[PDB]
């Protein structure tokens, strides 16, 4: 039953919310971290969702699984390897994947993530292993992979390690910075650790994306654009609350990272209304379709397309239009960006 059986691209998906239950539950055994269940199927039920949660309830899910994988050096490279296959099974020819170095680390990170004890595995080593997993992954499954390192809203003191990690591992495989986390923290956009991590990126031409607009206000989005200088938005749904902001960003041909299934499940979208993507579709916006976290949302790429295929009208034409846009909007070098594009064109006709 796949809603769109063509090659796809995906620009908004998190490593740490795309681990197989099997693998989480594997490192749980392999190292003594007691999880809330012992066969994969009920993990995917506990560590998964089907109503709007609360925000507390959502973050706590991260408190379950993460410490099985974080701190373990091979679970790292492994979730990365497993990630890439997960995508070839979706039909994706190009993915940028994101995650926070920090939150798979247990050494040289204040504060130590997830309640872990100290350690041996630094933020910087984290990225290295992710590169390996992902780029072996590329070689066997046939996906083009870049990564993207996430700044965290509630930790602007990490942010500098993030842009500089970005610079340290550039195309190999890192292409962009992000800002992610609770976008509802008061003033987190303009916290100086972040404003400067983003000005560093401009400076040293690392590409940029931001979650804004998802669960937070139009002003979150403008801060993103005007102050952190994003090239793309993470979700951006609330953009439509500010008509000039929207209008301008339609003039600017900005890229919105839509996540349709993601958004219902978060409250981000109110099940009564006109889904924002339907607007973006009717106004010809530059958006892309994305799962965001397929673990928590017990989902796959096809699920997102299915939601819109059958709940919101979307045609094959449209589906194709948006992978196009997605490719165009990628943080790939320009030579490779047009190579993606021609793949997509030959496959699309
Ligand atoms: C309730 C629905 C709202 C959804 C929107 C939201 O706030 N998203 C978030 N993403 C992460 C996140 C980001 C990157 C990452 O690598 C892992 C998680 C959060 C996090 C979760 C736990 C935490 O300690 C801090 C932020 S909170
Ligand atoms: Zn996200």
């Amino acid at each position: 039953t796949p809603a769109f059986d063509k090659p796809k691209v995906e620009l908004h998906v998190h490593l740490d919310g795309a681990i197989k239950p099997e693998t989480i539950l594997y490192y749980g055994k392999r190292r003594g971290i007691a999880l809330p269940a012992d066969t994969p199927e009920e993990l995917q039920n506990i560590i998964g969702m089907d109503k709007p949660l609360t925000l507390p309830d959502f973050l706590a899910k991260f408190d379950y699984y993460m410490p099985a994988i974080a701190g373990c050096r091979d679970a790292i490279k492994r979730i990365a390897y497993e990630f890439v296959e997960m995508k070839a099974k979706d039909g994706v020819v190009y993915v940028e994947v994101r995650y926070s170095p920090h939150l798979l680390a247990n050494s040289k990170v204040e504060p130590i993530p997830w309640n872990q004890a100290e350690g041996d595995l630094t933020p910087d080593e984290v990225v290295s292993l992710v590169n390996q997993g992902l780029q072996e992954g590329e070689r066997d499954f046939g996906v083009k992979v870049r990564s993207i390192l996430c700044c965290m809203r509630h930790q602007p003191s990490w942010s500098s390690e993030v842009v500089e990690l970005c610079k340290k591992y550039r195309e190999q495989t890192v292409v962009a910075i992000d800002l992610a986390g609770d976008e509802t923290i008061e003033g987190s956009s303009l916290f100086p650790g972040h404003v400067q991590a983003y000005a560093e990126a401009v400076k040293s031409g690392v590409h940029r994306t931001v979650h804004a607009g998802e669960v937070g206000s139009a002003n979150v989005v403008k801060e993103a654009v005007d102050t952190l200088k994003t090239e793309r938005l993470g979700h951006g749904y609330h953009t439509l609350e500010d008509t000039t902001l929207y209008n301008r960003l339609r003039q600017e041909n900005m890229h919105f990272e839509i996540c349709p299934w993601s958004s219902y499940l978060t409250g981000a979208w109110k099940p009564d209304t006109e889904h924002a993507v339907i607007r973006f579709k009717n106004d010809q916006v530059n958006y892309s379709l994305n799962t965001d976290d397929p673990l928590i949302f017990k989902s796959t790429l096809d699920t997102d397309y299915q939601m819109t295929k059958k709940d919101m009208g979307f045609t094959e034409e449209e589906f194709k239009r948006l992978n196009i846009n997605a490719a165009k909007s990628s943080f790939l070098p320009e030579d490779e960006k047009k190579e993606l594009l021609d793949l997509l064109y030959k496959a699309y006709r």
